[PDB]
């Protein structure tokens, strides 16, 4: 979750283009970043993949 300066930031999944339910596997996919496969168990956003890093949410490899 992130909010910087908007009234409403509830895209904030990925304060971007997620409606938390089309995301990926924790973050906010709605293409093919860490939401089908490629690591995890799951698939490989940085995003989640960083996540992954220094919030360890996730445990696959970032990419
Ligand atoms: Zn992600």
């Amino acid at each position: 979750m992130a909010h910087h300066h908007h009234h409403h930031s509830s895209g904030l999944e990925v304060l971007f283009q997620g409606p938390e339910g089309r995301e990926c596997v924790n973050c906010g996919a709605t293409a093919t970043p860490l939401w089908r496969r490629d690591g995890t168990g799951h698939y490989l956003c940085n995003a989640c993949g960083l996540y992954h890093k220094m919030n360890g949410q996730n445990r696959p490899l970032i990419k």
